């Protein structure tokens, strides 16, 4: 192992610890088990990729286990749509390897280059969350290991359901999942088929997106407006499409289905059935919330927040969430979700405070993959059913081998 202090993706909180870099997969196992005996010291944290901004995949002063060495893709079945792979494996590697068999990853957020293991640990979501929901839908069977040293087999049903859906957005302080066995998406091509459409207001942004023409597309988002002030606030170039099949596909395209590889803004922004690859479909504090549909006026105001703030967020997604999982821990619920980030000024992490209390009044939550800064207070609050899942990690891990940096801030320990 080498003792390296390791931060987020944004570069933040340093926590210094060691890495223990190794594919052999019974090497991993003795080392927790040989760091439950001492006792929960530190403990020890799984690390994919690290592509989380959070402090969820660091440890201060323990253990962290990377996860990316331990890649075997065992098996990809085309008939039962079944795939079998370690935690290590990325997205980016997975997606190349189904493609020869007509399979497509049901949730792919934003950069391919996460884990597996990462991508169950935070019960990550894509632009298909109105008509997939997010990654854990499709995980079938993990094979966790506990804190006790030992290996257990989990399913979304039958026994270990309650220990499964804790370890989907668990962030990694159930155990380390090994092995997982994911339900695919089968598709045709390698493509999308999709829609281009832009909002003048925020007004317009909402009735789009609640209107039911989401209904028509599978994948969805919206690049919107939160400077500009109203009633250009909240004004957003939405993307919305769908996997596009061998017939829709143009005839040069066809050969290789599988294969891969004002005025002005807004013509630009309006199509209609282009086809398109993935790559074209697809020091600051990044900042992500959801609001509860139901309270559409509410989100009205947190827009309206930010617009007056005097922090300026250029980078903005929306997306309308579909129902939610049933996972304690899942940051998915039926709602208004949107990311924004802001440039590092005076003020700002006062000001994100007030918009946690604004957002957990309204009875939303924020994304613990984008979190370093918000309380536990605040956590619990977000997140009922927090207690439930609690009370599921003292069973699991009793020892509190199972800690990062996070887990000791949102007091999950
Ligand atoms: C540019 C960019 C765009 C993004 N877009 C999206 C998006 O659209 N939607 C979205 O939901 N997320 C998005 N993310 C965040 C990312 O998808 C998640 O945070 C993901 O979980 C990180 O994966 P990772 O493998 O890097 O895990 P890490 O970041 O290394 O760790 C995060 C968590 O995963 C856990 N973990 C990793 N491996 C294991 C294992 N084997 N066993 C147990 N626990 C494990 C850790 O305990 C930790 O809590 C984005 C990130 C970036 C950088
Ligand atoms: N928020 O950070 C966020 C959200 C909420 C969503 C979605 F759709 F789930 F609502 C998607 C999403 N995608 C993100 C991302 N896209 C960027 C990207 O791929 N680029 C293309 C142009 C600029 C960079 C990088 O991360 S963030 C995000």
């Amino acid at each position: 192992t080498t003792a390296t202090r390791l931060t987020g993706w944004g570069r933040t909180a340093p926590s210094v610890a060691n890495v223990l870099r190794t594919p052999d997969a019974e090497m991993i196992v003795k080392a927790v088990a040989r760091v439950a005996e001492s006792g929960g010291g530190r403990g020890a944290i799984a690390r994919g990729l690290g592509r989380s901004y959070g402090d969820n995949a660091q440890n201060g002063g323990g253990l962290v286990i990377d996860m990316t060495p331990l890649n075997t893709i065992h098996s990809i079945d085309a008939d039962t749509k079944l795939v079998d792979i370690d935690a290590g494996v990325n997205l980016d590697q997975l997606m190349k390897a189904a493609l020869p068999f007509g399979l497509w990853v049901p949730v792919l957020p934003g950069t391919r280059q996460v884990t597996v293991g990462g991508a169950i640990a935070c019960d990550i979501h894509g632009k298909n969350h109105h008509s997939a929901g997010s990654f854990g839908n499709h995980v079938r069977s993990m094979d966790l290991l506990t804190a006790d040293g030992e290996i257990r087999h989990l399913t979304p049903t039958g026994e270990d359901a309650e220990l499964f859906w804790a370890t989907v957005g668990g962030n990694g302080l159930t155990g380390i999942i090994m092995r997982a066995t994911i339900e695919m998406t089968p598709t045709s091509t390698a493509y999308f088929i999709a829609d281009g459409d832009v909002t003048a207001s925020l007004d317009e942004t909402i009735a789009l997106h609640s209107d039911g023409s989401e209904a028509r597309y599978t994948y969805s988002s919206a690049w919107f407006d939160a400077i500009s002030a109203p009633p250009k606030l909240g004004r957003a170039a939405v993307s919305r499409g769908r996997l596009a099949t061998v017939e829709q596909l143009p005839a040069k395209l066809r050969s290789e289905p599988l294969k891969f590889d004002e005025l002005w803004y807004r013509k630009s922004g309006t199509y209609r059935g282009k086809v398109q690859n993935l790559t074209q479909f697809y020091g600051f504090l990044q900042y992500q919330f959801v609001i509860p549909t139901e309270a559409v006026d509410e989100f009205k105001k947190i827009i309206g927040v930010i617009q007056a703030s005097g922090h300026y967020s250029f980078l903005n997604v929306f997306k309308l969430f579909g129902p939610r999982n049933q996972a304690p821990l899942s940051f998915p619920i039926p709602g208004w979700n949107i990311c924004v980030d802001f440039p590092i000024k005076d003020g700002l992490g006062k000001f994100v405070s007030e918009l946690d209390r604004r957002v957990l009044e309204f009875g939303g939550r924020l994304y613990t993959a984008k979190d370093s800064r918000t309380t536990a207070e605040t956590f619990h609050a977000m997140y009922p059913r927090v207690d439930e899942w609690i009370s599921v990690r003292r069973k699991v891990d009793p020892l509190r081998v199972f800690a990062s940096d996070m887990a000791r801030r949102l007091e999950l320990l």
